[PDB]
C-alpha cells in the first residue's frame, strides 16, 4: 500500500459522495494538484487484497474520456484514491446553462461518452449510474474533454446516502452492459432536447414511464433535428437489452462519425513535427530507457502540458475509439507528408511508411495491447526534457526510495542488469539520487 500523509497534503474539501469524500491534494514535491477519493476502511470495506486487485483494474484504464487514478494508498483508517484533478464542474452544469446543444455540439460531447464506455466495457466494466452529475469537464477551457467518473466501487465498498437514466432492466435488479448504452441515450435525448423522456410529475410518475420504455419525439423543438438522431436514440432506447445496440455501434453510427470528423490540418503541423520528432527518438532509447520515460510521463505529467498533443490525438483518431490502430498511424504519416507537401514515395531513398509504423509498433505498444493507449501516446510524442525537472526526479527517486535513503542496486533490478552498474558511477552497490538524475538524462540523451 502507501504513506499518503508523506507524499501529499490536504488542500481543501471538493466533494462528498456515498463512497467517502474527494479532496483536493497537493504533492508535496512537485506542487501538482490531484484528487483524492478517501474511503473509510471500517464503515466501507465490503471485501483489503480484493480490493487492491479491482482497484489496479481501475488504475491501468487509459483513455481521454475515463477519470486517471495514479495511485491507491493506505493508512489505517482509509484508502486514498489519488486521481487526475478536474476543474470544469459536472456535464449537468452545462446542461443546465445551454438548455440544449446543437446537432454538431451534442454528437461531439456524446462521441466521448461513447469512446470512454465502449473502453469500460471492452475492460468488462459497466458503469451502472451513468448522468451528467458523473461525467466531469476536464476544465473550464472552451472544446476541453469530458470525463466519466464514478464508477468500479460497487462490489468491494458499501456506500451510504436520478430516475432518469436507469434503463427498464434495472428495475428488475439487472445491471448489464446495455443499462449503459440507455443512460447514455436518456442522456442524447436531453443533450439535443434539453428535456429528459421519460419525465413526470415525480419520481412515482417518472418510473411509470421508464418501466414502460415508452417515450416520443412529440415535443416542438424535434423538428428542428435530424432523423439521424432520432435513429441513433431509437436505438438505444430499444427496449429489450438483446435489441438494444452496444456502445462500439452507437459510437460508429453516421451521425457520429459526421460531426466528429476531426482530422489534421496545416495549422497542426508544428505539433505533427514534434510528436515525430520525439516520437522517432523514442524509438531509438532502449527497452529501460523507454520504460522509465513511459512510467515517468504517464505518472508526473500535468493535463496543461499535454494539451497540444491530445488535439493531435484526437486528430489521428479516426474511429473516434480512445487509441491509435496502426492503420491510424499510417494514414496519419501519410497524412502529415501530403499536407506538407510531400510525396511519401519520397521516403524509400530506406523504407516505406507502412513498414516504419510496423516496425515502431511493437516499440509503441509498450503493454501489448494492439493499440496505442493515451499514456503511450504522451510518453512518446512529449518533449521528454520536461520529465527532467528537478521536483519531478525527486519525486521519481521517491517513489522507488522503498527503504531509507537510496535506491539498493536489488531493489532497482527487481522494480525493473546491464545498466546498474553503468549509473552507479562510483560503484558502492546502492543509487543516490545524483545518479539517478543522471541516469535519466542518459534516458532523454538519446
Ligand atoms: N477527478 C475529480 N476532479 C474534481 N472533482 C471530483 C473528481 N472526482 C470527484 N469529484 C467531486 O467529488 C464528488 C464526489 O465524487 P464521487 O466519485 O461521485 O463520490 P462517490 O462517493 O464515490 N459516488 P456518489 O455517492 O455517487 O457521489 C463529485 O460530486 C465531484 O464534485
Ligand atoms: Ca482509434
Ligand atoms: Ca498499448
Ligand atoms: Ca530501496
Ligand atoms: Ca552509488
Amino acid at each position: 500500500q502507501g504513506t499518503f500523509a508523506e507524499r501529499y497534503n490536504i488542500v481543501c474539501m471538493l466533494g462528498k459522495g456515498s463512497f467517502g469524500e474527494v479532496l483536493k491534494c497537493k504533492d508535496r514535491i512537485t506542487q501538482q494538484e490531484y484528487a483524492v477519493k478517501v474511503i473509510n476502511k471500517a464503515s466501507a470495506k465490503n471485501k483489503t487484497s480484493t480490493i487492491l486487485r479491482e482497484v489496479e483494474l481501475l488504475k491501468k484504464l487509459d483513455h481521454p474520456n475515463i477519470m486517471k487514478l495514479f495511485e491507491i494508498l493506505e493508512d489505517s483508517s482509509s484508502f486514498y484514491i489519488v486521481g487526475e484533478l478536474y476543474t470544469g464542474g459536472e456535464l449537468f452544469d452545462e446542461i443546465i446553462k445551454r438548455k440544449r446543444f446543437s446537432e454538431h455540439d451534442a454528437a461531439r460531447i456524446i462521441k466521448q461518452v461513447f469512446s470512454g464506455i465502449t473502453y469500460m466495457h471492452k475492460h468488462n466494466i459497466v458503469h451502472r449510474d451513468l448522468k451528467p452529475e458523473n461525467i466531469l469537464l476536464e476544465s473550464k477551457e472552451k472544446d476541453c474533454d469530458i470525463k466519466i467518473i464514478d464508477f468500479g466501487l460497487s462490489t468491494c465498498f458499501q456506500q451510504n446516502t436520478t430516475a432518469y437514466y436507469i434503463a427498464p432492466e434495472v428495475l428488475r435488479g439487472t445491471y448489464d452492459e446495455k443499462c449503459d448504452v440507455w443512460s447514455a441515450g436518456v442522456i442524447l435525448y436531453i443533450l439535443l432536447s434539453g428535456t429528459p423522456p421519460f419525465y413526470g410529475k415525480n419520481e412515482y410518475d417518472i418510473l411509470k414511464r421508464v418501466e414502460t420504455g415508452k417515450y416520443a419525439f412529440d415535443l416542438p423543438q424535434w423538428r428542428t433535428i435530424s432523423d439521424d438522431a432520432k435513429d441513433l436514440i431509437r436505438k438505444m432506447l430499444t427496449f429489450h437489452p438483446s435489441l438494444r445496440i452496444t456502445a462500439t455501434q452507437c459510437l460508429e453510427h453516421p451521425w457520429i462519425q459526421k460531426y466528429s470528423s476531426e482530422t489534421p490540418t496545416i495549422s497542426d503541423l508544428p505539433s505533427l513535427e514534434s510528436a515525430m520528432t520525439n516520437i522517432r527518438q523514442f524509438q531509438a532509447e532502449k527497452k529501460l530507457a523507454q520504460a522509465a520515460l513511459l512510467y515517468m510521463a504517464s505518472k508526473l505529467t500535468t493535463l496543461d502540458e499535454t494539451k497540444q498533443l491530445t488535439e493531435i490525438f484526437r486528430k489521428l483518431d479516426t474511429n473516434n475509439d480512445g487509441m491509435l490502430d496502426r492503420d491510424e498511424l499510417v494514414r496519419g504519416y501519410h497524412e502529415f507528408m501530403r499536407l506538407k507537401g510531400v510525396d511519401s514515395n519520397s521516403l524509400i531513398q530506406g523504407s516505406t511508411i507502412e513498414d516504419q509504423i510496423d516496425s515502431l509498433m511493437p516499440l509503441l505498444d509498450m503493454d501489448g495491447s494492439g493499440s496505442i493507449e493515451y499514456s503511450e501516446f504522451i510518453a512518446s510524442a512529449i518533449d521528454r526534457t520536461i520529465l527532467l525537472s528537478r521536483e519531478r526526479m525527486e519525486r521519481a527517486f521517491k517513489m522507488f526510495d522503498k527503504d531509507g535513503s537510496g535506491k539498493i542496486s536489488t531493489k532497482e533490478l527487481f522494480k525493473l542488469e546491464s545498466i546498474i552498474e553503468q549509473v552507479d558511477n562510483n560503484k558502492d552497490g546502492e543509487v543516490d539520487f545524483n545518479e539517478f538524475v543522471e541516469m535519466l538524462q542518459n534516458f532523454v540523451r538519446n
